[PDB]
């Protein structure tokens, strides 16, 4: 058993009181539900509210989230009914909190005393020229304008921010990572960093876009989107790495199925189509995130089939993450846990076996270890194929399951 929770949203740092302490009040129901992973926020001061323009690193208190008190208060109750924490690292760039002889933003304060993160141009990339000071290394991988890139290749760098890491763990409590905009960075890199702070699990933000029809819609065969996120994850350690990739490849084939199109979730060979029929256990699927729904909606799932998703990324392969709206403000948080709990009752795990046993437009029906069967789509009977010994079980608008 294993599944992951993103405890949050765009809007989250509007609530009033803090985030962490109304989330205190949502522990037992997480955790009473099946999950084992929850994905808290950037914890650190962030120029932006949300904290993905991150700054005064060890300054937790600054945080619109909440402070370092209630991090931990809210990480440990958690803890308490046995659930990992997860914290969202921001590595690839970062703000710098004052001006320097020149005049460009480029002197850094890592949030303490010392001079811990206190860094200047030199650790900005000399290619981000709208920064730099053209001493540094050359970026690794991809930019962001909106602030400076830091130089990964940077002695400095991966030593104090492995040091910062590792206090993440050790103070607050953290578990695992969430790499944010792990394109920013070559694996290599990311390596450097898994390796030096091994957390239970990091999973990586890697989203290149996907090949699409004339028309607008994804491409059938999304294999070179996939083998670039098998191979990132190639690069990382694989096998041996705590590295794994969210599977944005089931993400956007299966943003365009629901639409009557179920035959898209299966590829030539009878696996699936995500990096789930690749790699089932580097491949953490997902319905939507705070980047592709919520109220940025930059690639937002069919509302009226955010049901279907879960019917399918909660019995297959791969390790399913729920989204919190989802969970608590979309009317469906019993009809999620249930199946959880299926996951769970049959012992389901990131590389149980997929058998697909209908593909078409509008019926998907598979079965997993041969223990449990689902079927999502709009057409009222599949009987027909459905092995024996199958009682019906969960199910609602659109999506049925049969346990043995
Ligand atoms: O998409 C990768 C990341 O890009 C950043 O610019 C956004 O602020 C983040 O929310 C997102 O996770
Ligand atoms: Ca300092
Ligand atoms: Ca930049
Ligand atoms: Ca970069």
């Amino acid at each position: 058993h294993q599944v992951l929770f993103q405890g949050f949203n765009w809007e989250s740092w509007k609530q009033s009181g803090g985030w962490y302490n109304m989330m205190m009040g949502k522990v037992d129901d997480i955790a009473a539900a099946g999950v084992t992973h929850v994905w808290l926020p950037p914890p650190s001061h962030s120029v932006s509210n949300e904290g993905y323009m991150p700054g005064r690193l060890y300054d937790i208190d600054a945080s619109k989230y909440g402070n370092a008190a209630e991090l931990k208060s809210l990480i440990g109750a958690l803890h308490g009914k046995g659930v990992q924490a997860i914290a969202d690292i921001v590595i690839n760039h970062r703000c710098a909190d004052y001006k320097d002889s020149r005049g460009i933003a480029c002197i850094f304060e890592g949030g303490t005393s010392d001079g811990r993160l206190d860094w200047g141009p030199h650790m900005i990339c000399r290619d981000d020229t709208k920064y730099s000071d053209g001493t540094a290394n050359l970026d690794t991988g991809a930019d962001f304008a909106a602030a400076p890139d830091i130089d990964h290749l940077n002695d400095r760098v991966q030593r104090e921010l492995k040091e910062w890491l590792l206090w993440l763990k050790s103070d607050l409590g953290f578990d695992a990572w969430r790499l944010d905009f792990a394109r920013g960075y070559s694996p290599e890199m990311a390596k450097v960093y898994i390796d030096g702070t091994s957390p239970s699990l990091a999973v990586a933000e890697v989203w290149d876009n996907m090949a699409t029809g004339g028309d607008g819609k994804p491409n059938y065969d999304q294999d070179a989107h996939r083998q670039n996120l098998v191979n990132w994850v190639d690069k990382v350690g694989g096998a041996a790495s705590a590295g794994m990739v969210f599977d944005f490849t089931t993400k956007g084939i299966l943003n365009a199925a629901v639409e009557g199109e179920l035959w898209r979730l299966i590829d030539p060979q009878g696996k699936a189509p995500g990096v789930m029929g690749w790699w089932p256990a580097k491949a953490v699927t997902f319905v939507d995130n705070h980047d592709t729904g919520s109220t940025q909606a930059m690639w937002p799932f069919p509302s009226d089939k955010v049901m279907q998703g879960y019917a399918y990324i909660l019995t297959h392969p791969g390790i399913p993450c729920i989204f919190y709206d989802h969970f608590f403000n979309w009317g469906f948080k019993d009809q999620i846990a249930a199946l959880v709990a299926i996951r769970k009752r049959n012992g389901i795990t990131a590389t149980s076996a997929l058998k697909i046993l209908m593909h078409e437009g509008d019926a998907y029906v598979a079965e997993i270890d041969g223990k449990v069967v689902v079927k999502i789509g709009s057409r009222a009977d599949v009987g027909a194929v459905i092995p024996a010994g199958f009682v019906t079980s969960a199910h609602g608008n659109d999506y049925a399951v049969w346990e043995k």
